[PDB]
């Protein structure tokens, strides 16, 4: 069938908030490898990666934490290629969307035909040099951009980073919050994508065929879906770290996951940005997580119209 | 025109909570008669059938109230025929969904040729040995479909059920939690169904062509719309047994009848599940009472862009 | 580029509740113009027009403020000709919808040739001898229209009044609140329309491409889009007026907007119907406001995929 690969990876110092790291705890605790089991699965629990602070890491520029978080990258990075490596789907519950560079690093370095699914309410594009916040958790697809490389200044962190995936094999899905400068990438590298405009447009069911057809049309590659919880509205994922209005309903988020899982070429998962401690009351929290736990099990085979064996 | 033939159907034994027989009441005093009245028909109010609990009535394995459950049912399909032998839709504002055993017999006795359109989040297809809770409320199709007879064993309550509708004469819509064993006889028997993955597709727009024609195609016949307020979401209907995230907008449960109702082939009614004493707030009662009133007026010719004679 | 031509107008008396004129002060006091400098364009902010009450206005029969409705729609209507003089866009944050007299003919007295939009849960085209309520805030179209002129009787307050656009030149989006004699004009007229149900059954997607085709078909000419802020589902806009359920999503506003811009064919613009006063929560006021910026900017070029120079 197709065996799961698990990575926590509590990890925050690409971005101020530091609860992110909550993320593989609360999502575990909800009961998420029970769920996984309750459907065909064989869940490899590779546990939480340990990450050590580094003690002296002065900011690049206005770069705030580049070591911290590109060793979390590196870390990251191979033991995703040992998930995919004892021939499992990486599954990454993260914690800022930093992580991504790792992610998408160690599953290429096996499957470096791989295509991407970038859901998100941002682009995360920006360069070491276009950054205006100067957080890491909004330019993770510029270190992975070949076309980007030369744009992408050297910094401390990410000597080993080599861009692995190139314009025309990624996609976005959820758009709605982009830089004046992740703009310009976005229309001249000539990158697909569909913000929320064209999910308005299409609706998600044209989306999601389109996508996929773009992604799939020449050949049959592996894929990897890089999901940012502040994708879908914030009244279904409010505790995020930057939420927009404006977002996927539930519906929509299940039904990209859905169609997704049911190509069946699924190599890598991450299920990013979830902060419990930015909730407002108890069960924002609740909702926030129970919401990405119902997306995670869909890309794993949940249907809503059922199962059986 | 088309007169309107009503029928209160206060049972709940077809499931646990009783509140559900609170429906026609509620219904009642929100004013429905007055509404419908104000619109073109002849209201004919047949009352609310007066159910005789049944002092011995003992579980036949594991289903509960099945002589309670079984003679609601046989009482209601009697009436059902009376009202469409006065020429007239049957109306039934019911309790729990399991009267629908009752309604589509009554209906059927006199147009045995009727198409169904079962607008809920389940698919309350469990037979006595697939039921798992247990609870009739969740199986009255398996009693009223032919290719399933032979498979539902010998129940006390039911000897006079004899299965009216064919699998390919039903439409499920709306469905989000099927059990694995109605999964099972889903895909199995070929039933067509439009869970909430395929509403995301193809849009309410498509879906509703596409159950009609599918329906109306050869022959223009009667139409059963089995209507349970846990269809829609939760935030439309909170009054419910067992509601269910992800479900149809108010919006959408408007077109589903507003199209039904164009097509003039409505024969059969019933507006199942909804419990006002499972509200939280006394406004949940009224949000979910005053949603379910404002889709039976839908069928029978309030439209949103206006009406006049 | 696109200059903006501003016109304040804090009129309330077309209809009972006055803290709509509360509406340019929210507006502009919420960043409106900042926001649009903060894009490409001009902005001329004409000012509010102030507004003489008018000591003895008497009622027309059972329609109120007649003289004081039809001056200020006078008023607003010279204005307006001003700007669409100083080759602006006219955009006019309004009070209640009743304005749109006036909007409309000081725009059409330059462009005569323009095609109007008119989003609103509402189609405001009752006569002076139809409407019920007797508030002129909901009869505005019945004045602009020629095949209506005949059926309208001589107003005070309306003498200047003379019927610029024509039934083939109007689209309404967003309807689900039409009076029975509102319907009958709608229907005999044959006037272009997308109640909630065909937005439910085309999508925003096609309802966009088609209002558009409608009316830049033939011809490349100028519109005019008047926005009632309560053709929005409560939810997002719930201090106005008259709300009514089923409304536009966040989503679905900001695509028609951002449509309409995509034209680059507006000459005339107005937002009206807001009242902060009439909103329950702090936030609830917020909430109506800034979702109203929200859909200006889009309409001058804001749009959630991105923007550069
Ligand atoms: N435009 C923002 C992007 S924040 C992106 C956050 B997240 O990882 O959740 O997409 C910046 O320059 O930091
Ligand atoms: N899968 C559930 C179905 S409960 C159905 C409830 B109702 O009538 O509202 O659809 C069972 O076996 O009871
Ligand atoms: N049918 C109502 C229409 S009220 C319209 C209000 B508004 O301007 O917001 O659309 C009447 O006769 O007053
Ligand atoms: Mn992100
Ligand atoms: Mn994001
Ligand atoms: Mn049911
Ligand atoms: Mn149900
Ligand atoms: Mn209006
Ligand atoms: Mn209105």
């Amino acid at each position: 069938s197709r065996t799961i690969g698990i990575i926590g990876a509590p990890f925050s110092k690409g971005q101020p908030r530091g609860g992110v790291e909550e993320g593989p705890t609360v999502l575990r605790k909800a009961g998420l490898l029970e769920k996984l089991k309750e459907q065909e699965c064989d869940v490899k629990d590779y546990g939480d990666l340990p990450f050590a602070d580094i003690p002296n890491d002065s900011p690049f520029q206005i770069v705030k934490n580049p070591r911290s978080v590109g060793k979390a990258s590196e870390q990251l990075a191979g033991k995703v290629a040992e998930v995919k490596k004892n021939g499992r789907i990486s599954l990454v519950l993260g914690g800022d969307h930093s992580l991504a560079i790792g992610s998408i690093s160690g599953h290429a370095r096996v499957h470096p035909d791989l295509g991407v699914i970038w859901v998100d309410a941002h682009t995360d594009i920006n360069t070491p040099l276009t950054t205006t916040s100067g957080n890491l958790h909004g330019q993770p697809v510029s270190f992975l951009l070949k076309e980007l490389k030369g744009k992408i200044p050297d910094v401390p962190g990410f000597s080993w980073v080599t861009p692995c995936i190139s314009a025309k094999d990624i996609v976005y899905i959820g758009l709605r919050d982009v830089d004046p400068g992740e703009h310009y990438i976005l229309k001249t590298l000539g990158i697909k994508y569909f913000s929320m405009t064209e999910v308005d447009r299409l609706g998600i069911g044209k989306v999601m065929e389109e996508t996929l057809s773009y992604l799939l049309g020449r050949k049959k590659r592996p894929i990897h879906l890089s999901f940012d919880v502040d994708g879908l509205d914030p009244s279904f994922t409010p505790a995020t770290g930057t939420p927009v209005v404006g977002g996927l309903t539930y519906r929509q988020g299940l039904y990209i996951t859905e169609e997704i899982y049911k190509t069946g070429l699924l190599s890598g998962l991450d299920i990013m940005e979830v902060n419990p401690s930015l909730g407002k009351t108890p069960e924002e929290v609740t909702r926030t997580v129970n919401t990405a736990v119902a997306i995670t099990l869909a890309c794993f085979g949940l249907a809503r119209e059922g199962n059986h064996k």
